[PDB]
């Protein structure tokens, strides 16, 4: 609602920037102008001419020799208008926002094509965090979030959190060390956001409820702080029906977005999005306009293209496609856990994404068992230190992947691990 509270003097600074007044003017004017003002590189230069991609399940892309000049050339900042459309148009059918025509100044819908969801997540701490400002995360989170917030100087104020993501009743006690009221007052640092992974969490596998969404939402709104919902398992839940997402009931415009195409269409094309409210997306907007300038024209075209084609329904038919496999993936690396470990670990059943988190019993740090016992076994599973914020103290979780491992892998895997888990206690 007063959104100049959640972005720093330095973002707020920030300008237009270049490939400007010169392919709108003439985007618009008659055929017959001539324009000299363009900054565009003559692209009949560029030695790669046209491109053939076959595709799984969908017609063959062809890039003739003028889309391969337009895939070989800059764009927009924000993304390609036929996939910035698209996605747009998927966003409303999956969440419906409440914000889709609010008015730009209190929150209108925005989304930016960004070079992966991580940049996006990236320039949104920057646009936020001023040293000393306290933020709100659970515990334990992905390696990369930590790193990334780490060196802006914010008090990671850990919420509690079990096996149905973030526990409402913590983030209310952690609230009410201030008032509502501070929130208009700078001066004692009420949190800025809250971050969290709501489905499918890395490390642990969890996910959040529609109850607590709703709770925690709620929380979000009398302290008036942003949840930056950063979700890119949304596309590999294992439940029939999906949690509705906190931007399906961002009705204040406080929810920043983060998707990712990176787990069911490539994670090596490096095309994410962010949705959320227009002036927060404008700050990430300029901000790449100085930095990437935009994500791979050739890529987005791909992906665009792809999507086109599939429709809304090869997308979600591909999507369940995905879902069956790893569903496959984590009950088999379930099934050789129950084998295996014999009452040795606990772990829970992973709701979405690739990751299983084991417990093991009766032994304080395992990065000692792993990274000098297990290697030369031929084993490697990765040792939960690295997702806390203190990553010196003694986990005794693991991180297994059950991404590409065969089912003769799994029990191979957990038969070493167990025996080297016998034989340390």
């Amino acid at each position: 609602m007063n959104y100049a509270r959640f972005i720093t003097a330095a973002s707020a600074a920030r300008n237009p920037s270049p490939i400007r007044t010169m392919t709108d003017i003439l985007s618009r004017g008659p055929k017959s102008m001539i324009s000299l003002a363009g900054g565009l590189p003559n692209p009949n230069m560029f030695p790669f001419k046209t491109a053939v991609i076959t595709v799984e399940n969908g017609k063959t892309i062809q890039f003739g020799e003028e889309m391969m000049k337009r895939a070989l050339q800059y764009s927009p900042s924000a993304g390609i208008p036929e996939l910035l459309s698209w996605l747009k148009q998927l966003q409303i059918k999956l969440h419906n926002p409440p914000t889709i025509h609010y008015p730009p100044s209190q929150g209108q819908m925005d989304l930016c094509v960004t070079s992966g969801s991580q940049q996006g997540l990236c320039k949104v701490f920057e646009m936020i965090i001023n040293p000393g400002d306290n933020v709100l995360l659970d515990e334990p989170a992905y390696s990369g979030t930590l790193q990334s917030l780490h060196p802006l100087g914010c008090n990671i104020i850990n919420v509690a959190s079990d096996e149905s993501g973030i526990v409402p009743d913590s983030l209310r006690d952690i609230l009410s060390r201030w008032k509502p009221e501070d929130a208009k007052n700078p001066q004692k640092n009420t949190p800025k956001f809250l971050y969290t992974v709501p489905n499918g969490n890395n490390p642990t596998g969890n996910s959040l409820t529609s109850e607590r969404k709703k709770e925690i939402y709620e929380l979000a709104r009398k302290y008036d702080f942003l949840i930056i919902e950063d979700d890119p398992y949304y596309f590999l839940q294992f439940n029939k029906f999906r949690v509705p997402t906190f931007l399906s009931m961002d009705v204040d415009g406080r929810v920043i977005r983060a998707d990712s195409f990176s787990k069911i269409i490539s994670s090596g094309l490096r095309i994410g999005f962010l949705t959320g409210p227009k002036p927060l997306i404008e700050r990430v907007i300029l901000h790449i306009q100085v930095s990437t300038l935009h994500p791979s024209t050739f890529n987005q075209l791909m992906i665009s293209q792809l999507l086109h084609e599939w429709g809304e329904e090869g997308f979600m038919a591909h999507v369940d496609r995905v879902i069956d496999f790893y569903s496959n993936q984590k009950d088999a690396i379930l099934a050789a856990a129950d084998k295996w470990l014999t009452g040795l670990a606990e772990w829970h059943v992973p709701a979405a994404g690739m990751f299983l988190w084991i417990k093991v019993k009766g032994i304080n740090d395992v990065k000692e068992l792993i990274e000098e016992k297990a290697v030369k076994m031929g084993v490697l599973m990765l040792p939960g230190n690295a997702f806390y914020v203190d990553s010196s103290a003694p986990s005794p979780y693991l991180r297994a992947s059950f991404s590409s491992a065969s089912p003769e892998q799994m029990d191979v895997a957990f038969q070493v691990l167990a025996q080297l888990i016998k034989e340390s206690l």
